[PDB]
């Protein structure tokens, strides 16, 4: 019976397979130039290691440090992080959102986009912001805002323009004295005025610089685009 | 005392809880329409699987250590088999490594996480980025991708960008043009008389039986004149710089 | 053999190292009142645990026997053994490498074995400088993974509608130059002096009646906006990506 009493226990070699093929499944430490003893699996097999002087390649009964032949390098053993810690690094179901540039018509199983649906939060088309309990934009999961396109508007000041009417240069029409068209403005001829003096009248004397009334616009803004460079990601949540 | 033996090393089947149920431990490798043999694991004991061709069902079979009946101890292993008794083959489920899942894990402290659960029931282990502990400080941020060759972001943790922002520029300089008649100025009062000091003096339309009037015509010509240039000062409104944006909290395991 | 064989099974006991120290390996399940039976792993040795009402605390019995519940010099906290998740539901919630971007804060000098930044090389996506956007279905600029757009910086434009300016030419305020006529420079405009007209009686003549507003032919400006920073508050961190 001790036979089978051997047999049975020999498929606990392959339990090593859980940890993969040349992974140290305990101790293995490194002292110094020493490297501690422990556990190592190998092609099917369960080995208790040896340690003592490192020499970056070993050798398999019990796995030791060598070089030569059936070296196997050192550096293709693995230390392992437990299931303990594995699962302390595992957030709860539904609440951890993933970037993801797969397919999405071949979304993993117990996956999905995160679009609303099940429970979940609706991320099309977002750009994620950092929640921050002091702030009144972002003091909430879900607090949502801003916008893809902005116009720009503004304000343009009221201005005058100078413009200056000449006293000068208006030119001469017709002959003396005579008449002149009703509200036609008259004009100095250059002639001395015959045998009469008129004390009703005198040249201008100044041009005159006018001042416009102000006058502003409206100013039209066109469409921008408020973005930043984006790139598109599929935001998806593991449900189960 | 071989009681106490056995009883010793039976324990060890509860080692693959650590896989689950109805796990492929080892081998059963698809080929074409083989299965390699290998290792599974169904409700608390380890079996050595015999593969073959590939079926729906497998079962606990328990056959005789001598495999001839020529002219009896037995032995339990799984295999392709079907009846009362056997499980769907595709209940089982092949494994990621523990040494494949180790290399997948990033070192404690380097990998912020989306978070959309209750920001008062953070997991054990976990914290906001909020830069206390050693963490970035995420709060309030859209993040940007690290770019070792743009001097915005060549550096982790490297800020900028603004909330609100107003939009400026500048008008360019323009003169206009202006007629002055030298006609339909009307007419005040009457005959001279007298009239204003420094008010223009048109003609009445009348024509008295007078000495003619040499020093004194009708203006002859409309006057076009160009302004002196003007531009206007162009005041923006704040606009809001931020596109559509979702409320997330960015947490990171500690330990 | 009773010893060297017994030496060959007892190695299995540092398989339970996979799950970690104080992992309960199987059972021990709250129901109700009670703590189920199960399996542990306590310092380097896989035992059964014997369960019965949910206590604070457990001991190894016999050292290399079993545990269960108990108080007292050498127990051990109940609540430092933690249950634990499957290697199957580990490899569920696992993502098919090059297909899970992750945010990276540790040193991109030393980015870890396996991994890489998310450059474009080796089939990655270049998310460098990039805010990541929500893949829309129902948006034609993200119904596809990896569309792009947005800048870094936007300039204002816009238009300002035309406008006439009018301007007024006063009838008054012209001044005087000189004296009585006389004369005045021909095409000078000719101005009252507000003097009564001495012998004569200008009957040709008269005061100006209005002032006259004018209008300008319209006139535009162009507007040229100032380039300004089309980023939101922004931090900088790297996307990297597991590759095999
Ligand atoms: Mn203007």
């Amino acid at each position: 019976t001790l036979n089978a009493m051997q047999e049975a226990y020999s498929v606990f070699n392959a339990l090593g397979e859980l940890a993969g093929n040349k992974a140290i499944i305990k101790g293995c430490v490194v002292s110094g130039s020493t490297t501690t003893d422990g556990v190592v699996y190998i092609n099917g097999e369960v080995f208790k290691f040896v340690g003592g002087q490192t020499q970056s390649r070993v050798k398999i009964r019990y796995v030791t440090f060598a070089s030569g032949t059936g070296s196997i390098s050192w550096a293709e053993f693995a230390k392992l992080t437990t299931l303990r810690e594995l699962s302390r690094r595992l957030l709860p179901a539904g609440t951890n959102p993933q970037l993801y540039s797969g397919s999405v018509n071949n979304i993993p199983s117990g996956w999905q986009l995160c679009d609303g649906t099940n429970g979940t939060e609706n991320l099309k088309g977002s750009f994620i912001v950092g929640y921050d309990p002091n702030d009144s934009d972002y003091n909430a999961i879900g607090k949502v805002g801003g916008t893809k396109k902005v116009t720009p508007s503004g304000n343009l000041d009221s201005r005058s323009i100078n413009v200056t009417v000449p006293r000068d240069g208006w030119s001469t029409f017709g002959s003396g004295l005579g008449a002149v068209k009703s509200g036609r403005i008259v004009v100095g001829s250059g002639q001395q005025e015959n045998s009469e003096y008129l004390e009703s009248l005198r040249a201008s004397g100044i041009d005159r610089t006018l001042t416009s009334t102000p006058h502003s616009h409206t100013f039209t803004g066109n469409q921008q685009d408020n973005r930043a460079p984006y790139y598109t990601l599929a935001y998806i949540i593991y449900i189960g």
